[PDB]
């Protein structure tokens, strides 16, 4: 069962990146593309999924092209991202910081290079980030 959520984010797997939509924060969406100009190697991206600490985050998970899977080991999360299907999982981060995962379903050439990067922040910073993101992402 998915517990009562404080916020929902939709994570859509694509060849070979994730898109994150924020239905509860103004319906903006952005792509999260591997950077590696950035540490850690194979895990850093241009635009992280930002979430508030100490909140139930429902993650709706789907794919856009082929089957992917959303894996976030620090939270015990692993769920298929199947095009045509909206799956759901969740996590609650007990502390701030960076948390990383990977696509866990072989999905072609760049499967190994579509990381999930989550930045957990306090409420104040989350709200400030949302302000900026709404403008950045359109
Ligand atoms: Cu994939
Ligand atoms: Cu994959």
């Amino acid at each position: 069962m998915v517990p009562k959520a404080d916020l929902t984010i939709k994570a859509t797997g694509k060849q070979w990146y994730w898109s994150y939509a924020y239905p509860d924060n103004g319906k903006f969406e952005f792509d999260s593309l591997m950077a590696q100009d950035k540490q850690p190697r194979l895990l850093g991206v241009d635009n992280e999924m930002v979430v508030p600490v100490n909140k139930v985050i429902r993650v709706q998970v789907t794919g856009a092209d082929v089957i992917h899977a959303f894996a976030l080991p620090a939270f015990g999360v692993k769920i298929d991202a199947i095009p045509g299907r909206l799956n759901e999982t969740w996590f609650k981060a007990a502390k701030t910081g960076m948390f990383y995962g990977q696509c866990s379903e072989l999905c072609g050439k760049d499967h190994a290079f579509m990381p999930i990067a989550i930045r957990v922040v306090e409420d104040k910073e989350f709200a400030s980030w949302v302000e900026t993101a709404k403008k950045k992402f359109a």
